[PDB]
């Protein structure tokens, strides 16, 4: 919502490379989706939220509305079952596919958006701040 | 052989966690192993050469025959079968358990040893000076 809003480039990642292991990404898409460092581009239009990345390798954009569950397909070609909730000022998303789940927050802090990412104890945090 | 014997420090990894993770070492021994950073020490004694590597987490030795094959366990554990020959210069090492198999090359370079590991295509490059 309001405080998402706006483009944000890619400024540090920790771990997303074990996060992209344990939700199995093979070996040549995490080299290319490490390479890639996206750019985020959230937008709201009435009760649809936007989320756009965009990098040299791949566009991805998902809208929704907060609370709906939606099919989404990922940057490394999962076909998934998302759903985003507002949770104490922070974006929750929960991606379910073929029996497991993976966490993705976002988060102001600061002047910074985060976003966790957790996969069965595999934390991966990767911070962006507005461009 | 006489080329190899010393005490090596590492000075730089390229792929070594993407190495580990196809070999299929957990998160927890990947990076305790890459913070580690181990030394190498080469002796030869009579037939027998010995490769010992020194850190904090784990220390390892080998003593072995080129040529000969002999029980390893490696620093993740795993408890494998080695052969260790001399080939254009380089020590060539196959490391075979589960019906898997995994390639390590030690060799000259200049001044430097490096140390190449090959598991189903993914390579790691590492790459030593003398102490």
């Amino acid at each position: 919502c309001d405080a998402f809003v706006g483009t944000w480039k890619l400024v540090s990642s920790e771990n997303f490379d074990d996060y992209m292991k344990e939700v199995g990404v093979g070996f040549a898409t995490r080299k290319v989706a490490g390479m890639a460092k996206p750019n985020m581009i959230i937008s709201v239009n009435g009760d649809l939220v936007t989320i756009r990345s965009e990098s040299t390798f791949k566009n991805t954009e998902i809208s929704f509305k907060l609370g709906v569950e939606f099919d989404e397909i990922t940057a490394d070609d999962r076909k998934v079952k998302s759903i985003i909730t507002l949770d104490g000022g922070a974006l929750v998303q929960v991606q379910k596919w073929d029996g497991k789940s993976t966490t993705i927050k976002r988060k102001r802090d600061g002047d910074k958006l985060v976003v966790e990412c957790v996969m069965k104890g595999v934390t991966s945090t990767r911070v962006y701040e507005r461009a």
